[PDB]
């Protein structure tokens, strides 16, 4: 409901002012999705190594959304949410400096590599910090999957890409637009009705299931086929699920409950007995160095 000005117009208002192209130098590409073209970059000043995001304006899957993913980013900083350093806007591209998480993504790690239960729950147990602190101030991010969790060489786990996210507020306390990664939808979003945060809870139960399988459900299938998929298979089967733990099983049931309100919230995940079978977070480096190397080669 905002023209492309009435955005421009936002967007002035709150990156910085002047050209980064000035302000950066020896970039090197090292990611792409639906929205922006990622950089790594050296800060001309200061020697600095960051990642830059590039997003062109006009090729948008929805404009607006651009503006929640500046002011989320800046505004709701966290551990476990990929730190912003600045915005620019030169006429119809839009650039967001943040660190550099020189890990990768977690697609890195979960296509290359066999991560163990230990490993499984560390992981969940960031990434759910992340969706209670996001939740408790009313942000749902709408697209966690493996390819939005940025890993630290060091096994460091933040949430990166609000390019999607929505505020909600009292009068629109729940969402309803058509928006995500299909594959990764919660059912009540595939359907069209109005939804709430715990479509990210949902998320997270997929992406678990990437950690354990390498990719979600349907990924071969055509984005409205998978649509239909979700909507008529509920709760999806895993391949092998007697390879799992039974406390591992329950957790992904609990994830990925049909009903909304039989769904565990973040808080109520983050108590649950998988996570104690953590592993620390240092337990990925070698994973993360694996994945390097073979994508690499
Ligand atoms: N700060 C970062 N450090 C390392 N890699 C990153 C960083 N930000 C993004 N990436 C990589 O670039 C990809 C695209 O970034 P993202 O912000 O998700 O763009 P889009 O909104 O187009 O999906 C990510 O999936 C990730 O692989
Ligand atoms: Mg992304
Ligand atoms: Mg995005």
């Amino acid at each position: 409901s905002m023209t492309d000005e009435e955005i421009l117009e936002k967007l002035r208002s709150i990156v910085s002012v002047g050209d980064p192209k000035k302000k950066y130098t020896r970039f090197e590409k090292i990611g792409q999705g639906a929205s922006g073209t990622v950089y790594t970059a050296l800060d001309i000043a200061t020697g600095q190594e960051v990642a830059i995001k590039q997003m062109n304006l006009q090729q948008q899957p929805k404009k607006e959304l651009i503006i929640n993913e500046i002011l989320v980013m800046r505004e709701n900083k966290n551990p476990n949410i990929v730190n912003y350093l600045d915005s620019y806007l030169v006429g119809d591209e839009l650039w967001v400096v943040m660190e550099y998480l020189a890990g990768g993504s977690l697609t890195d790690v979960v296509t290359e590599t066999c991560m163990d239960e230990g490993q499984i729950a560390a992981v969940c147990r960031e990434c759910l910090q992340a969706l209670d602190f996001l939740h408790s101030n009313q942000v749902i991010h709408r697209d966690i999957k493996s390819d939005n969790i940025l890993l630290g060489m060091d096994g460091s786990v933040k949430l990166t890409d609000f390019g999607f996210c929505a505020q909600i507020t009292p009068e629109q306390s729940k969402r309803s637009t058509m928006v995500g990664t299909p594959y990764w939808m919660a059912p009540e979003v595939v359907t069209r009705k109005a939804y709430g945060p715990k479509v990210d809870i949902w998320s997270l139960g997929i992406m678990a299931i990437e950690m354990v399988e390498g990719e979600p459900p349907y990924l071969n299938e055509n984005p409205l086929r998978a649509l239909y998929l979700i909507a008529t298979n509920g709760t999806p089967e895993l391949q092998n699920p007697e390879r799992l733990s039974a406390v591992f099983r329950d957790f992904l049931n609990r994830c990925l409950e049909m009903d909304v309100d039989r769904r565990g919230s973040a808080k109520e995940l983050l108590q649950h007995p998988f996570l104690k079978l953590d592993k620390p977070l240092s337990s990925l480096t070698p994973l993360i160095i694996a994945a390097k190397e073979a994508i690499k080669n």
